[PDB]
């Protein structure tokens, strides 16, 4: 059970279903676009499917200028192949399903539950202003039962959400190698950080909309934020920080799934004259202890975690860690030692699952 598009004018490959902007969404073939009026046919510069797209014209969670399949009710996986990409989101059923994705022919899958008997996608902002395109989808059954399998959800900024190749990236945030360290097939893994982001706009600009779209008994909701939130532009006190946090936990609390708030690491530079990295006071550590205990969540002391560890490699070893001079954002290496240490803490609280 797999339906290949793929969108475009250009040229169409075997084994795939040729989809043009100005193909109406036909009931009869089962496919097609909702608002063909706000789609464009527009060149991609890869090969094969990649060598074409097609362009959303409209967008925003809520457009209607989806590309509409029908299909019978279950749980699917969808593999994405974007067109010529600065930074696009995807979104499907209303909600945001993978964010910030970048690069022409960017891919990545997903997995959502189809139960109106029908799918309903659109590539949309990421980076407004600039084009959102599409060149094919790949989507396959994965079960008869329209539910959602296990998922660790993701919620954080540019030190934890994803970057493009998705395996090949230079940086990199911890969340996108967390699935190099739980079991895939206990654990889904749908990393929601967007770089830039503060609990705010987290909160109320889709992200934890589309978390709560499906998130339930069984899930937990990793978040890790406080950064960018220290940033006086965004006006966001410490007290405005800790109010948003404590409804998102608990409107999250409300689906019967469970929290894990990490405190972020600190600088790459933060070492003390005798060489100890210490970044205790950072990123409004105070209050995610506080809702920790206040909320009761299972908590990552991250901030405190990683510190050690750089303490016991030395700052030039640390700042390996890090993208070059950029003492704030980890590249893959260090990326990938605070999702190890991420999970080793999971681990040694014994929480279910890891
Ligand atoms: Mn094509």
């Amino acid at each position: 059970k797999v339906y290949q598009f793929d969108f475009g004018s250009g040229s169409m490959e075997p084994g795939y279903i040729g989809v043009r902007a100005s193909d109406r969404y036909d009931r009869s073939k089962g496919y097609g676009f909702q608002t063909p009026e706000n789609m464009r046919d527009v060149a991609a510069s890869g090969a094969g499917v990649k060598s074409d797209a097609v362009e959303f014209l409209a967008y925003g969670t809520k457009s209607n200028n989806t590309f509409n399949v029908d299909l019978p009710n279950g749980l699917y996986e969808v593999k994405v192949t974007l067109g010529n990409t600065a930074r696009a989101s995807v979104a499907a059923e209303g909600v945001f399903q993978v964010i910030n994705m970048t690069g022409d022919g960017a891919e990545d899958t997903f997995q959502i539950p189809v139960t109106d008997g029908q799918l309903n996608l659109l590539v949309t902002e990421g980076k407004a202003g600039t084009a959102f395109t599409l060149s094919a989808l790949k989507i396959k059954k994965l079960s008869d039962q329209p539910v959602t399998n296990r998922t660790i959800y993701v919620g954080g900024d540019s030190t934890v959400c994803n970057y493009y190749p998705l395996n090949s990236s230079k940086q990199a945030g911890w969340g996108q190698m967390l699935p190099h360290y739980i079991d895939k097939h206990t654990f889904q893994v749908r990393n929601m950080a967007s770089g830039g982001q503060i609990a705010r706009g987290f909160r109320n600009d889709g992200q934890l909309e589309a978390i709560l779209k499906y998130i339930k008994p069984g899930d937990y909701f990793m978040l890790q934020l406080g950064i960018n939130d220290t940033n006086p532009k965004h006006k966001e006190s410490e007290a405005e920080f800790k109010e948003v946090m404590r409804d998102m936990i608990r409107q999250v609390k409300a689906k019967g799934a469970d929290v894990i708030l990490s405190t972020p690491q600190g600088r790459a530079t933060d070492f003390t004259s005798e060489g100890i990295h210490s970044s205790v006071n950072r990123w409004y550590r105070a209050s995610i202890l506080a809702l920790a205990e206040e909320e009761k969540t299972y908590l990552i002391d991250l901030n405190v975690l990683s510190s050690a560890y750089f303490t016991s490699i030395g700052p030039e070893r640390t700042l390996g860690l890090y993208m070059d001079g950029d003492t704030l954002h980890p590249n893959r290496a260090g990326a990938d030692a605070l999702a190890r240490l991420a999970v080793q803490e999971l681990k040694r609280q014994g929480i279910a699952g890891f």
